[PDB]
């Protein structure tokens, strides 16, 4: 999925 | 495994 | 996204 | 939670 | 990599 | 934290 992987990446981003 | 669902919760700590 | 986190710590959860 | 599942499945079966 | 995809094949497998 | 998140990109970079 183009979804989990990009909600993955937005998690990555506000962790970070 | 523990260790996995440890990250996964802190990063969602920090991504909220 | 707050139900990602959700469904992981379900996940997590059930698992353990 | 189990489309997730598979999603993660089909995510790792992709690469 | 490759164990990350065995641990999340182990945390669905167990979570079910 | 940060050696989960880069191995999602690639998972993800990889599979598409």
């Amino acid at each position: 999925l183009k979804k989990l992987c990009k909600l993955l990446k937005k998690l990555c981003k506000l962790a970070g």
